[PDB]
């Protein structure tokens, strides 16, 4: 049969050359985060002089909507620019000494911030930046003091901003963030807007939500950072070869949609977390995992923040339809990854597990016989 460790691995032409970026793209993300952070920067500044001259000036509200109409804020609709001239105009004293205050801070999570960022695939695939952007404020036991509308609507004044002065950069709402889309490099950011003390403890950290009925939802996402890193110390580097591959994957088998990236991470490492493997043998590894992934998530795959209320995947019997589309997805990975070992030639091996992981690594020399 057919050995794939350096399909996997090897230097320049194997997967993880195919997925890892070069310092030169990571630099490249960089220079487009630090574009949005220097523009968010300028919408809460621009924002913060306002709120300033409100009580500083005694002015009306007319006189408030007029000067953000002079700032940022004159690319959101007409509504919104309304929306946020009253609730500058009509914030709490204490809220207001808060917003003042303090500038707003910005950290990446996910996979930009603990390395498994992969490259696009499919035409339509984007690499992704979460960038969150983050308030100090007075947050009471019940909720930020600030109201997350507002600092919404700063999030989407920069974005909108973006979007309206740059060609090929659109936004995008979605539920827990702003997401601005950089077709000519391929790349999209998104901006979970957060709430923190100004006093960090994760029980304080609020996430701001876009859709629903529930205005904050307590979510560090440290603590999913926090757990990843050290899963990678308790089972191995190779854990996140392993995530990568299964993200490629996944990014493979769907041009959009398909399991969550959190949701993988947590399945692998309860699989390596449970069964014995060799780390160095990333074949028989990933064989491990693809033969026991449909059962982790036929099991349920909970989320290592123990302060979500959901499951990541719910248990089998609580399956809709779109649920069992993607466990029997995975159930097919296994198949692949068995008939590539088993392939007649080494040109077939290649094709055949291209298959799963797309058409990437090209060179049909790295499969060498076991
Ligand atoms: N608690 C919790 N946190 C989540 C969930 N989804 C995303 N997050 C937080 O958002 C961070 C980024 O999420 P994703 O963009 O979907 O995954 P990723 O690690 O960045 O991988 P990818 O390259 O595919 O973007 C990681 C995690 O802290 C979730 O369902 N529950
Ligand atoms: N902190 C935190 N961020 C999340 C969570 N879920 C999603 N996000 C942010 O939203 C981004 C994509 O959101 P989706 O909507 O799931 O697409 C990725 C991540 O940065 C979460 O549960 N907690
Ligand atoms: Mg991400
Ligand atoms: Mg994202």
């Amino acid at each position: 049969p057919w050995d794939f460790n350096n399909y996997y691995s090897h230097n320049m032409d194997g997967l993880i050359s195919k997925l890892k970026l070069s310092k030169t793209e990571s630099d490249k993300l960089k220079a487009l985060r630090q574009i949005v952070r220097e523009r968010t920067r300028d919408v809460f500044q621009e924002a913060r002089q306002v709120a300033i001259d409100v009580r500083r000036q005694a002015l009306t509200l007319e006189s408030v909507r007029l000067k953000l109409e002079k700032t940022n804020v004159r690319y959101l609709s007409p509504e919104e620019r309304a929306d946020l001239a009253r609730l500058i105009f009509e914030m709490e004293d204490e809220a207001r000494d808060d917003f003042i205050k303090f500038q707003p801070r910005f950290w990446t999570q996910g996979s930009f911030q603990y390395d498994t960022l992969n490259r696009p695939f499919h035409p339509g695939q984007e690499m992704d930046i979460d960038d969150g952007t983050y308030m100090p404020m007075t947050v009471f036991e019940s909720e930020p003091s600030i109201g997350h509308t507002l600092l919404l609507l700063l999030v989407d004044t920069s974005l909108k901003s973006l979007e309206a002065e740059n060609d090929g950069w659109v936004f995008e709402e979605k539920n827990t963030c702003g997401r601005i889309k950089i077709y000519r490099e391929k790349t999209h950011i998104d901006v979970p807007m957060y709430a923190i003390p100004k006093e960090v403890e994760s029980d304080k950290v609020n996430l701001a939500l876009r859709e629903g009925v529930r205005r904050w939802s307590v979510s560090d996402p440290k603590i999913v950072e926090d757990w990843f890193n050290e899963s990678c110390k308790r089972i191995g580097g190779h854990l996140r070869s392993v995530c990568r591959f299964m993200k490629a994957w996944r990014d493979a088998q769907w041009e959009v949609g398909g399991p969550s990236s959190i949701s993988l991470m947590t399945a692998v490492v309860n699989i390596l977390d449970r069964e014995s493997h060799n780390g160095s043998d990333l074949t028989g590894t990933m064989k491990l995992i693809a033969r026991l992934l449909p059962e982790e998530f036929n099991r349920g795959v909970e989320s290592p923040d123990d302060t979500d209320e959901k499951p990541l995947f719910p248990a089998e019997s609580n399956h809709n339809v779109h649920h069992r589309a993607i466990v029997e997805t995975m159930e097919g990975l296994y198949g692949i990854l068995l008939a590539a070992e088993q392939s007649e030639s080494r040109e077939e091996a290649l094709r055949k597990i291209n298959e799963a992981f797309g058409k990437r690594v090209t060179n049909a020399l790295l499969i060498t016989s076991s």
